[PDB]
């Protein structure tokens, strides 16, 4: 089997991407944030505290003839940005882009933190990291990809995120028309439950490439590119007037600037992030200070190749017995 679904930016900054997902019988379509940095499929629901729902579409398990309470199971998750959610668990039929999994754990939110309530465009998350990170207790549950893997033509999914435009998540096949050149594959460590790999270095603008190992995670659920402070300082030093602002919470730059590109290494290959992808716009409405899309990972404890980096590439999440990651230009 295969699936193919379009993923769409939630706003003009590409802060996140939503992909329609069919849950239950008859189908209830919710727009979920596909997150290769976590491993829970959770949704706003008829069980969510009413004051914490503000425009999201909800899953109502009582209206699904295939929903079944997973008795005794609860879940609770906290994300790197400080947000969180928790609730109970149903199993139900879940389809993405024509690919159907029966008996998928659908985690129904009873509580969500304010940032989820405040984002009316995201109806939940669909985790695509390794199932060892799934938070369901007392019986950990498998991700949608883990459940579908055996049925897929090939045990892979691909992320093709757009810059200010829709893109595609494919399951079970590699669309050879969606990228240029060849795909360079690189080793993955699953020891932390993430798609964790080691970049071979970086360049800033037209500068020379610096060979240096940068361990980090391919995380579609994180907006920005978080890298070591040395790397980030070298980047922003090329932008007149850029500075790290403790009050804003990272590097800012004059909105009048033209930003240089940023290149990262994948083995001997190179992925180029155009400068425009690094502009996240005014820090507050009408400000001439703009927020940077490359930020320091110091204090986060891990480097994160988030959407800023991934949307410059066609990315293969290879879930073979020994997982690997592939990157191609596009």
């Amino acid at each position: 089997s295969t699936g193919s679904a379009t993923t769409t930016p939630i706003d003009s900054l590409d802060d996140a991407y939503i992909t329609p997902v069919q849950i239950g019988t008859p189908a209830q379509t919710l727009n979920l944030d596909f997150d290769t940095g976590s491993s829970d499929l959770w949704v706003f629901s008829s069980e969510t505290t009413a004051s914490e729902v503000d425009g999201q579409t909800i899953y109502t398990p009582s209206k699904s003839t295939t929903a079944k309470l997973l008795s005794g199971a609860t879940w609770s998750i906290s994300y790197g940005d400080g947000s969180s959610s928790s609730g109970d668990v149903y199993t139900d039929t879940v389809s993405v882009g024509g690919l159907t999994v029966t008996g998928q754990a659908v985690e129904s939110a009873k509580k969500v933190s304010s940032s989820f309530t405040e984002d009316s465009t995201i109806d939940g998350l669909l985790g695509l990291a390794f199932s060892t990170l799934n938070t369901v207790s007392p019986t950990q549950q498998k991700t949608f990809f883990d459940n579908a893997k055996a049925s897929l033509d090939s045990p892979v999914f691909t992320a093709d995120l757009g810059y200010h435009a829709p893109g595609t998540y494919n399951f079970g096949f590699i669309d050879t028309t969606a990228y240029t050149g060849s795909i360079t594959y690189t080793a993955v460590s699953t020891k932390q439950g993430f798609w964790e790999w080691t970049s071979t270095g970086y360049a800033v603008g037209s500068g020379t490439f610096k060979s240096t190992s940068i361990d980090g995670i391919a995380d579609t659920g994180t907006t920005l590119l978080y890298l070591p402070a040395t790397v980030v300082s070298a980047y922003w030093a090329q932008v007149s007037g850029a500075k790290s602002s403790s009050s804003v919470g990272g590097y800012v730059f004059p909105c009048s600037a033209t930003l240089p590109s940023f290149t990262f290494g994948v083995g001997s290959a190179r992925i180029v992030i155009p400068g425009d992808y690094i502009d996240f716009g005014p820090i507050s409405t009408g400000s001439s200070s703009c927020f940077g899309g490359i930020q320091s990972s110091a204090g986060i404890g891990i480097n994160i190749f988030g959407d800023v980096a991934l949307k410059a590439a066609f990315v293969v999440f290879n879930g073979a017995t020994t997982p690997t990651l592939g990157f191609a230009s596009k």
